[PDB]
């Protein structure tokens, strides 16, 4: 049995790890977190993925408890705007496709169909009407049933870290505010301790590197190799603004991803404000040009509002677990937030760290299994993201022209051939766990315009009546839900 | 739209296809089946896999209806006997493992455990007590709930074909009893029709090859390449006996697979009798030697009983769909019946044929996707079967010594390495659909003796109480079920 964990870094990565370890092992693990008082954590508004409910449940926290304390909002999906036809948008919702007579509604839609997402998903209407996913009495709109409509959240990154540090400290995590200046290694290259400015050497059995892009332990100390995705995903910078929303009722229960001239822009609706960020490649636009284009789009003349500029390290470490060090968060990997995966990567890395937790005999076969899982998680998402750029039909600036001809990860060419003939499915998407399911791959293809040439031929041999009835049910149930549900803001105000 | 299907062959493959097509498309497809009046279909007692319930449900047939008409029995799993030492055994049941605090009962069994199957599965007790999976009132023991304990069947192959021909003919399948003498091809190599002795040319749009090992269309006409698995799975012959049952209550609700001196032997319990078959490699034992060994084991002195000798073609076509011809059943592929997969391959080929049904354009991308799916289906099983021979600890004859050192498929080595350290899971088993789930891979490993060196270290850091309570629940629920359920025979007698 290993006795102690030392976490270096106090961002979302560090505190999620601390909290989860305590929830998992309680007093059967000792945990110390060391974080700098002067190197700032990434603090923007952030979107999450559908698995995030599980993390809070596991911690024993109800959404009514944590969400208001993190300036929280609801994410039913992502609205993708201006990617193909100008002014055309669509939704990528957290909602599974229904199945009629062995075929999902997307197959039926192609045969007997109004946009795809509007026809096939309740969530589409909920978004258009800016509904909350809960009735005022707190009950889920589905009436677990949470899996069928697995909505996620928007929140303030600083606040969630602040809230989790409190959770973790309340449960025995030793907290040290100091800078790590040197990382000690023993005669085998294993980490022996971290040397701080004012608290001496801090030691333990297992070191978790949550130091962000920097990768102080995994890269700077251990020589872990970082594999860049720039060749297939060139976006490398971001500029963000925090914009107050004059209207409450304008609060949208979804993230928006708007294609810009040389990248794309997020809109993440928090409780009293919207975060906006322009993710771009500095090969096609300067940071200054990018700030100007962002400002023009969301806050013209608002020079009172400060712009936050960030460089991104895009890609992943070959191995996120080397010797007795595991990297969690941006130290481990990162891709642009086009599908809100940052916190997903953190949660999964942590869940899997618990599953692959080391005993006193560090098992290299177990560690290698952990490393494969982490590689597949990010590689699957990388491939899914490249699909977004390949699906985008717009070709109006040098950036979009270059996205059209840019090299692809292995396997994506095949998925694009398949997609021109028929829909991807469980057997033909990326086969290893990467968060996303079949409906996500299909929805992006259909929304962006990668559409089968013709419907599935089997369908012509079948009775269309049950599918047509299902489409009618969906439109009907939609109508009813938007009449019964409070607005996104309404519900949130009622739980503050 | 294509209109007409011509099936050549009236074994299980042919009639399953005919029936399923009618159930799927009704009068929106024309189907003709041509079968020889003098080449016999494979007629032994057969075991099935868990998906088979879906096939009968799809046809609209309740088990009370079809099972008695096929001399049917229940299969709750497979009892593996003597794969290591004489008198030792374990079950591979159709039952999913329960999960406690994020870990399945197998992981808990290694940490806090009585054999593995006995500890972890209700089905173990049901098999030992020879229970039926249903109460006399017809209700499932689980109280869908059918997925949690997805039992299958034993039946007579001739009877099921006979029963399905009736189903299909009742629904408009044209039936022709004749020999196909020549298969015609157009200028492009596409099949134009099949020439019979007494009924002239029979034509259609789509040709299904259900001619068995022979592959009259797919191999003899089209020149499809057949990929042999003999290098990794040498068994190439079988000899079978049909043995009447003295005492009805000897009827077991499972298949038995007993390792023999140069292969293994099945016991398949039908309603009035047991089928027994010795599957073997003629490199290590002659067909005469094999018959003697079989006779000695299950029916000594019973020379009234006729032995049925069969050569097996083991492997798969590179492509089961070429031009306008799709191979279904033994014409497509076959592996030894160690895990009862023949009918499973038929059903999945058919289900996927409906999904990939061609339109007038014959989309080559769609066909290619079908071929990949069929290749994976069989390759996954092939790898699982080699695992059985690699896990077998016995080394007492040249056959078993040779099984120990025989070459493996790519990918298995890595799975064996993982297995010595920790349990396989969804990410580390064969990744494409091949019928079997994680619990099957794990259960075979633990049953055969491929056991992690030590329990999962994470477990030592956790409270064992909930798992211990679950084990107790399982033992308790087991006790109750064998007291409440009728015998396998009892229930079957009550529905004849
Ligand atoms: C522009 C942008 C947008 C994003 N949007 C989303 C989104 O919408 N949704 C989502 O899920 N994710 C998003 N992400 C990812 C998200 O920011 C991270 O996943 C998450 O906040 C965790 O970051 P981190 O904890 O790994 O690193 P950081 O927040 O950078 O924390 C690093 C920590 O290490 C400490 N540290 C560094 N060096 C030392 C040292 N020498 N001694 C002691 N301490 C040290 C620092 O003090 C700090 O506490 C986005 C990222 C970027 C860059
Ligand atoms: C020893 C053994 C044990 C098995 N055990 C199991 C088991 O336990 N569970 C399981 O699921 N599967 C098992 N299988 C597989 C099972 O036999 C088949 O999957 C299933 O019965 C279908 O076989 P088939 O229809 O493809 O071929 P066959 O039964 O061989 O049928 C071939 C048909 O083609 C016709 N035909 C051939 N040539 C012509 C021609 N020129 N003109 C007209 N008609 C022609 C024949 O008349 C016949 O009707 C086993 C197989 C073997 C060999
Ligand atoms: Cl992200
Ligand atoms: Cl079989």
């Amino acid at each position: 049995m290993i006795r102690s964990v030392v976490i270096v870094g106090g961002g979302t990565a560090g505190w999620m790890t601390a909290s989860y370890l305590k929830a998992a092992f309680d007093d059967r693990i000792d945990v110390t977190l060391v974080e700098s008082g002067n190197v700032r954590r990434i603090g923007v508004g952030q979107a999450t993925f559908s698995t995030v409910r599980h993390f809070f449940d596991y911690l024993g926290l109800d959404e009514r408890e944590w969400l208001p304390r993190c300036a929280g909002g609801y994410k039913l999906g992502i609205r993708f705007e201006n990617w193909s036809e100008p002014g055309e948008y669509f939704y990528h919702p957290f909602e599974r496709l229904r199945v009629v007579d062995g075929f999902n509604m997307a197959e039926w839609w192609l045969a007997v169909g109004t946009s795809f997402s509007e026809a096939c998903y309740l969530t589409h209407r909920l978004c258009e009407a800016k509904r909350a996913p809960r009735m005022l009495d707190g009950s889920l709109f589905a009436s677990e049933q949470r899996a069928q409509f697995p909505y996620a959240y928007h929140f303030d990154a600083d606040e969630v870290a602040r809230y989790l540090s409190e959770y973790a400290i309340a449960r025995g995590v030793r907290h040290v505010v100091d800078d790590v200046q040197h990382v000690g290694q023993d005669e085998r290259g294993w980490i022996s301790g971290v040397h701080t400015k004012q608290h001496g050497e801090i030691s333990g059995d297992l070191f978790v590197d949550c130091t962000g892009f920097r990768g102080l332990l995994i890269n700077q100390t251990l020589g872990g190799r970082f594999q860049s995705f720039s060749d297939v995903l060139p976006n490398n910078r971001a500029v963000a603004l925090r914009v107050p929303r004059e209207n409450d009722e304008d609060m949208r229960p979804y993230t928006t991803a708007t294609a810009m001239s040389a990248g794309w822009m997020w809109t993440i609706p928090l409780f009293k404000r919207d975060g906006n960020g322009y993710v771009y490649s500095d090969e096609f636009i300067s940071p200054e040009e990018a700030e100007r284009e962002l400002r023009s789009t969301v806050a013209p003349g608002r020079d009172d509002l400060e712009a936050n500029h960030i460089q991104m390290r895009i890609g992943r470490n070959e191995r996120t677990w080397i010797n007795n060090c595991v990297a969690v968060g941006l130290s481990a990997a990162f891709v642009e937030p086009l599908e809100s995966t940052g916190i997903f990567f953190i949660q999964h890395a942590i869940e899997q760290l618990v599953k692959h937790f080391p005993g006193e005999r560090w098992d290299p076969v177990l560690i290698s299994a952990y490393n494969e899982r982490m590689a597949h998680m990010v590689d699957g998402v990388k491939e899914f993201l490249v699909l977004h750029y390949k699906g985008a039909q717009r070709e109006d600036t040098p950036y979009w022209k270059a996205a059209k001809t840019r090299a692809m990860p292995d396997g994506l060419a095949r998925k694009l051939e398949l997609s021109a003939s028929h829909l991807l499915d469980e057997q033909t998407i990326y086969p290893y766990y990467h968060g996303f399911e079949t409906y996500s791959w299909i929805t992006m293809n259909l929304g962006l315009g990668i559409v089968p040439e013709r419907p599935r031929p089997a369908l012509l041999h079948m009775d269309p009546a049950p599918a047509l009835a299902e489409f009618e049910r969906l439109r009907r149930e939609g109508d009813e839900l938007i009449a019964a549900l409070p607005s996104c803001y309404e519900y949130l105000a009622s739980i503050q």
